[PDB]
């Protein structure tokens, strides 16, 4: 059955997108209508260089929700 989640792949694809901005504040939401992301820096993971950052275990990522599209 279709998810209806984000996808790890995606997820992955916004952190590049965003990449210079991450930090241990929230990032915007991914889309601007519609369900997307937010991703952080764990506090306890910003002595790590950009190169050892766990996907799993060092991001933080929670479902945003914003205006309905508009056709």
């Amino acid at each position: 059955y279709v998810e209806f989640e984000p996808s790890d792949k995606h997820i992955k694809e916004y952190l590049n997108k965003i990449q210079n901005s991450l930090s241990t504040e929230w990032s915007p939401c991914s889309v601007t209508c519609g369900n997307g992301i937010q991703v952080r820096i764990k506090p306890g993971s910003a002595n790590k260089p950009k190169d050892e950052l766990d996907y799993a275990n060092d991001i933080e990522k929670k479902i945003c929700k914003m205006e309905k599209c508009p056709h």
